[PDB]
């Protein structure tokens, strides 16, 4: 069932920001793991003398890095004349945020009809404001509520180039890489209570629900449902502790948990980033045991052929299916010092009418299927 | 003149220690950049609750990355039960140092006959004690004392595999990168006033003085010559601002301004970092003019064959020379966001005896050359 009770217009995911001590060494360390072209900068060379902010963008997904520059350079400066291009920075709150939870997302970005009546109508509905509506350069409109944690939802708007004040980033430092990387499919934040924190949301965007493991889980997600968030809560004293539960121990509570970028192609796209893995890139999580690929055979052998159940043993890739899709997925190690945030590279196969978002589900089946193959143990101990 | 008048036995340099906000995402950046191999961990999975550390080596060369974690993780322990293998370290000063200078180094450590001596004679000379020698498993001491700014210089010595509580890293996690960078050949401070910053060091180490711009500097070397420091300040009022006053400006004060790294193929070196520049390594300063290198025979003609200058032309390499000795070297852009450190590749022809340290200087000569260069444009006026 899906009620389509949106309290404003919104249209996509629009970019992820990254709040970074050093944003140039993570905006190249993630433009060589993931395949991301830079493609626009904010930073001294173009006048902003309060935060640097590099964008990397692959196909629609648009990742924005941003750290501050000592306040000394903008001393003088008031909001009335700021040279920060992001309305919305603040250097205490970006180093309080960086020191208490290390590298994280800070803002979820969504593109919608109108920030400022987004904005107005989140908050009349229980939103709890972060930074106001501003206009940039009468062309753009920028608006953030919180979302979980220290995490921001942030509504962006044009009249008619990411932001004003960013400039277009020069042919020689953008080098056109591309993994099959193509656009944001789902960011999931993990808290200590589900329930409240999916009526909050719920509540002020009028997302609906979207049709032993160590969490509960659910998905909000706007008319269309393009636009999924995903919430998760630990589950205490289980055998082993719950991976929720360790996250906000090492991240300071709750906060965003991982962003699944959808791929064009899961196979070149893993081939790529596998390649990279210790030369800079990611590393990805251990791949299931054989087993788990001669299993897929019964669960998905109508979808995908002998030669690709072996292409995705190959890669490591992980496969569930809904009643209506079947999803590919697999899940890098965290991205940076903490146990925290990590990357899911997906593809999804069904749902034909373009594709419905969400397709095939979010592979909730596969932590049984993948305990269950653990049966390579008991197989290897014969 | 050599007067040989060390306060104690120093070795060589041994590493750098940059202070991180992420040192994941740093150290595989600089691993990339400049073909270091990951050699050496500190961190969660080594059972460090306070830190998290990572080793580069190339050759020689080890750099060092660390950034703190959450103090809750460490809340309970206190300096007798600590699970930090760096026992100077402290999270309050890594996030000061690091909200202050931005990405940077914090140590210059070098390695001594007997840390503990060379801490008590540095102190007694009037070295502004940082951190007490602190005993290792009965097999390293290690103990600091202020250089500049917020940088310290380290003493290691050893008893006979970087630090104890440090494991060796996981093959799989260790690709063999080499671009042939082998060594640190000197380590530069910027300063507001060169004179008392001499004293100082000189003053505690007993290093000697080794044999228009918009500065003043003089180097500090060993008594083999092997460990240099040299030291910069602003010269003021110029044509064009200092690049060290810019530097102290953005770093908030005096530190460490750029790392020479010697190689034993510069020219190698260089086609690897360059590939690399666009794809998550490190940019390189414009390179000179044409008239540069056509000027290069009438200097070092007897040195180098045309090939050789040509190779020198195509790779952006400048070229200097002593009364002994030629230098190599060409210059990155900043590591990081703000314009402060950098990093400097070189390889030095003569001074065969072993290479005598600091044979062929360090480049001053290449002021001048290059501006006298920029006669390109009245050349391209014509
Ligand atoms: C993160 C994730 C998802 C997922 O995407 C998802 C949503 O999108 C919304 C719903 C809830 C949710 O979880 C799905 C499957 C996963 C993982 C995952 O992270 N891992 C890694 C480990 C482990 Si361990 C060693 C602590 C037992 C998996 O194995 N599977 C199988
Ligand atoms: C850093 C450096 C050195 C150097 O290593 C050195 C020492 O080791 C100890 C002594 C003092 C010192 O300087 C030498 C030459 C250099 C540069 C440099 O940084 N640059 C870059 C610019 C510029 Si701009 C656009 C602001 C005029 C050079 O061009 N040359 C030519
Ligand atoms: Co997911
Ligand atoms: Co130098």
């Amino acid at each position: 069932k899906n009620p389509k009770s949106d309290k404003f217009k919104v249209k996509r995911f629009h970019h992820i920001e990254f709040w970074c001590g050093d944003a140039t060494n993570v905006a190249r360390r993630f433009s060589w793991g993931l395949g991301m072209r830079f493609s626009a900068k904010s930073d001294l060379s173009t006048g902003n003398m309060v935060h640097a902010s590099y964008l990397l963008t692959s196909g629609d997904l648009r990742f924005l890095f941003t750290a501050p520059y000592s306040p000394s350079l903008s001393a003088g400066e008031i909001k009335p004349t700021t040279t920060a291009s992001i309305p919305s920075f603040d250097h205490g709150s970006c180093r309080s945020f960086f020191s208490s939870h290390g590298l994280g997302v800070r803002a979820v970005a969504i593109e919608v009809e109108d920030a400022e009546s987004a904005f107005s109508i989140s908050v009349a509905n229980g939103a709890i404001p972060s930074s106001p509506p501003i206009v940039l350069n009468e062309a753009v409109t920028i608006a953030e509520v919180k979302l979980y944690g220290d995490v921001v939802l942030r509504y962006v708007s044009y009249k008619a180039e990411f932001l004003p004040g960013f400039e277009r980033v020069e042919d020689a430092s953008s080098f056109p890489l591309d993994y099959g990387i193509r656009r944001l499919d789902h960011a999931v934040g993990n808290v200590p209570e589900l329930g409240p924190a999916l009526t909050y949301v719920a509540g002020f965007t009028g997302f609906h629900q979207f049709a032993e493991s160590g969490l509960n889980s659910a998905v909000l997600a706007s008319n269309d449902e393009m636009v999924l968030l995903p919430i998760n809560e630990p589950v205490h004293g289980t055998k082993r502790k719950s991976q929720i539960q360790t996250y906000l121990e090492h991240n300071e509570g709750a906060g965003l948990q991982h962003l699944a970028l959808m791929s064009e192609d899961i196979f070149r796209t893993l081939r790529e980033m596998r390649k990279r893995s210790s030369i800079g890139g990611f590393d990805f999580m251990p791949s299931p045991p054989p087993t788990y690929y001669q299993n897929l055979k019964k669960r998905v052998g109508d979808v995908l052929s002998d030669d690709q159940i072996k292409e995705c043993e190959e890669l490591g890739i992980l496969v569930d299916r809904d009643d209506q899709g079947t999803l590919l997925q697999i899940f890098t190690k965290p991205l940076g010092d903490r146990p925290t945030i990590f990357i899911e590279i997906i593809q999804r196969v069904g749902c034909m009418m373009y594709q419905s978002g969400g397709c095939g589900g979010f592979g909730k089946g596969n932590f049984s299927e993948l305990f269950k193959s653990i049966e390579e143990y008991e197989k290897t101990l014969e």
